[PDB]
Parts: C-alpha cells; sequence; structure tokens
DNA sequence: CCGGAGCGTTCAGCGTTCGTTTATCTCCCCCTGGCACTGTCATCTCCGTCAGACCGTCGCA
C-alpha cells in the first residue's frame, strides 16, 4: 500500500493474469490472450518477433493462418491496456513502460537478491521480513489456466524456483530458532508434495531438535517404501548421513 | 421394517464466450515518372622480374 503512486501500472505472473491500473481492474480476456500477455511479461520487454510468440502460445502444430490471430489479440491487449505501453518493432511485440514494482516477478528476483545479501552480511531480522513479503508475492498456483507447453515450461521453472526459495526460508528458519510454524509448513508440504528429499531432509532437521522422534523416522521409512517402489533405487547419502548423525544424537548443532 | 431425506453421480435444456477468420483503415515502403537558359571526348597506368623458352609473327633476302 506504501508502494501506490499515482499512474502506477502493475502486472502479475506468480499468481493469476491481472492489470492494476490505480486499483482498478482491466480485462486481460481469452487465456490463449492471458498466455500472450504473460510470454511478454516473463521477456522483462523484448521486442520478439511474431513466429516466436506463435511458437509460445500454441508449440509445435499453430493453425497455419493464425498470423492475423495473433494480430488480433495485439488489437486487444492495445485497446484493454495503454496505447504506448505497447509498440511493434519489424513485426515483434514489446511491452515497455514498466517501473520498479510493476512486475511482481521483477520484485521476486529483487527480494530474493536482498535476503542473499542479508544471509552474506549475516543479518537475520531484514533477510526474515523480505522473504516475508516475497512468500505474499505468490498467489496460488501460477499461471492459472493458459495454454502452451512454453506455459508448463516457465510453469515447472516458477514452481521450482518457490521451492528452493521455501527450502531456504525454512532453513533460516531452523538456525535462528523456529520450529513449531517450521514443522506445520513442513508437514504441509509434505502433504502436497510427497516425493522430494530435500523437504524431508528438513522435516528431520526440524523435527530433531523440536521434540519428535519417531514419527520421523516413520516418515522416513515411509519414503524409503515409496522411492523403492517407484524407483527402486537408494536415496542420497546426505540422508542416510544426517540420519546417521541423528542416531548418536549430538547435541553439537543446538 | 421398508420410507424418507440427504447425498453422489450423470447427463440434456438454454446462455455467453472463447477459437479462429475477414475485410477496413493509417503508415510506411517502393517502383515508375519528371524536371525545359546553356553547359557536346576523360582516364592514368607502365619501367631497376627473369629466365629461357615457345611460339607465331613478319619484314628482309
Amino acid at each position: 500500500a506504501e508502494e501506490e503512486e499515482s499512474g502506477a501500472l502493475r502486472f502479475g505472473v506468480l499468481g493469476p493474469v491481472r492489470a492494476w491500473r490505480d486499483g482498478e481492474t482491466l480485462a486481460t480476456g481469452s487465456p490463449q490472450q492471458r498466455a500472450l500477455l504473460a510470454a511478454l511479461l516473463l521477456r522483462e520487454g523484448r521486442t520478439a518477433t511474431a513466429g516466436e510468440l506463435i511458437d509460445a502460445l500454441w508449440g509445435e502444430e499453430p493453425p497455419s493462418q493464425a498470423l492475423a490471430a495473433v494480430r488480433t489479440y495485439a488489437s486487444r491487449l492495445r485497446k484493454v491496456l495503454d496505447p504506448g505501453v505497447l509498440v511493434s518493432e519489424s513485426g515483434g511485440y514489446a511491452v515497455r513502460g514498466l517501473a520498479e514494482g510493476a512486475l511482481d516477478l521483477a520484485r521476486a528476483q529483487d527480494l530474493a537478491s536482498a535476503a542473499e545479501k542479508a544471509r552474506s552480511a549475516g543479518d537475520l531480522c531484514h533477510a526474515r521480513d523480505l522473504l516475508r513479503r516475497a512468500l505474499d508475492l505468490w498467489d496460488g498456483e501460477v499461471l492459472a489456466g493458459v495454454p502452451g507447453p512454453y506455459a508448463q515450461t516457465q510453469r515447472v521453472r516458477l514452481g521450482e524456483w518457490r521451492l528452493q526459495l521455501l527450502e531456504t526460508r525454512l532453513d533460516m528458519d531452523l538456525d535462528q530458532g523456529c520450529h513449531a510454524e517450521a514443522v506445520s509448513e513442513l508437514t504441509a508440504l509434505t502433504a502436497a508434495h510427497p516425493l522430494r528429499e530435500r523437504l524431508r531432509e528438513l522435516l528431520m532437521l526440524a523435527l530433531y531438535r523440536s521434540g519428535r522422534q519417531a514419527e520421523a523416522l516413520a516418515v522416513y521409512a515411509d519414503t524409503r517404501r515409496l522411492l523403492a517402489d517407484e524407483l527402486g533405487v537408494d536415496p542420497r547419502p546426505g540422508l542416510q548421513e544426517l540420519q546417521q548423525r541423528i542416531l548418536q544424537a549430538d547435541p553439537a548443532l543446538a
């Protein structure tokens, strides 16, 4: 609310496709139109040619004469957004005029870099506040209802980035002395995603000092059974090592 | 001692809305066409290979 300046046009990709024009919404339109606007939004303002956008929306088999289709999608964007916010060069399309804080993705990289800098500087309160602001950026599933295998690619990429971001958040929560909300979040995420080894290692680390041992190794045994049933291999050596040092109960990491 | 309301699932009515095309309206581009005092033949290479052919040429005998 403190960064809501006059004339600000805010764009959002981490949650669904929406536009905020000084507090009032804009109709982003068709799902393919939403995917087109998102594809322009991921490229931080390239002039990207018509064939590349056609491939981004659809992939291997776009209809043959659908170049005029993308043309009229561009017309839709130009009449629903500002005339000058979208400009065309040599047949390519480009959204400019994006200030700081206009895109939630740019704010996400900014907050991640600030958290990394604070971790390098050894600060904890400012980094915790930065990642608290960062976890409020995503709203539900990223890229809600957009077609295209391209959109699937940045969907899985942003999901993986969110996974490492929450891994770092939970890790600093564990090292600074937070366990209750930590184990709550880890249990919720392992309920959501059952086949991540790193989050279950985080479960072991969090429960190891919060006063919980039986269900931690029960969850580990369930992980071993599912990983043997679905993969039939052995887990990472760092895991077995973490369970090992746990077993002799070293109070060094208290 | 089967009834009932509530609950799960499964499909047809209509109502808007995306998916995909089309011609119309600015803007730029590109090829052809037009210049009506007179002004009517430029240009500077190329040398201190180099060696001995190999050749046809070509005027003299």
